[PDB]
């Protein structure tokens, strides 16, 4: 990952809830352990272990509102709390072999989306995402659902970030609003 | 030994789905099965879904100011908001083997404690918990910290409730207030 030292721990602190003090004491033991590791090097993978997933390169104020179907996956970075989570479910792809495919409903402050997840991106996310919690989406395809909901296609090509910390994720009202 | 109702209830809680979407799920299992009776029908539902049922999540007034060490394990039952989370550690066995071990602060209206996760709890909890997050403990072994204060150890016997549903859950502060 290409984030800051700082930045890690800033996100660490805000996620675990260790003083600057504690994560400072963690990052010197790592790194008494492992002579290779940079102080960043170090942070992320106290990150790591905390069962932090940081984003590789990091931000967007993008809304679900502003998703249209064919946009280029590269632009899309939006984040939503999930309202609904239905079953896993089998699909029969072309070659005759089957498949499996999720779908859930996000929401921010703009508006919801459904997001499906495909083959190893269920057994990958589905089990590990509640309800109430926020996820953010990137590089996932739009098409336009049957129901008027932009659809969030998550599959190999796409990244899920559970609980990230993003400015957007404060505006998200609760379930109880919902 | 969950009812059908029972099952279904956990189920909206836990997925959002309403009850006619979660019963045209239980009659697509019981057409594909035709030896499930209804409640084994939504227990597969609910095994599908990732969801582990609980067969004793009982109410209680119990809060962490009257823990006390040696109580029966069969009373605990406590909720809490996580304040702090700390990084998993190894440990090494009696016999030599190396477990592992991850610590939590959490609180209620009355005080905070200390919950220990060991060996397989921390890989079936540790990731799933956060910061502001709610937790309900049964079923701990609560033990006398190195300051003389209640600890609640999570061993093969305890489980834990990730944001329950609760009347005491309303009664605890929200992170800002602490
Ligand atoms: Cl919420």
């Amino acid at each position: 990952t290409v984030l800051t030292k700082d930045r890690i721990i800033e996100i660490i602190e805000r996620k675990t809830g260790m003083s600057r003090e504690e994560i400072e004491e963690e990052i010197r033991k790592i790194m008494e352990e492992d002579p290779y590791l940079s102080e960043q090097g170090a942070a992320a993978l106290l990150a790591e272990r905390l069962g932090i997933d940081l984003i590789e390169k990091e931000v967007s104020l993008m809304r679900i509102s502003e998703l249209y179907p064919g946009m280029d996956p590269r632009e899309v970075n939006v984040v939503g709390r999930v309202l609904k989570k239905y079953p896993p479910r089998e699909y029969t792809r072309k070659d005759g072999s089957v498949g499996r495919v999720a779908s859930l409903i996000i929401y921010d402050d703009s508006g919801r989306a459904r997001v499906v997840l495909w083959d190893a991106k269920v057994s990958e996310y589905y089990n590990k995402i509640e309800v109430g919690d926020v996820i953010k989406v990137l590089d996932a395809q739009v098409k336009e659902s049957l129901s008027g909901l932009p659809e969030l296609h998550i599959n190999f090509r796409a990244r899920i970030i559970l609980n990230p910390d993003d400015p957007r994720v404060e505006m998200i009202p609760p379930l109880e609003e919902v």
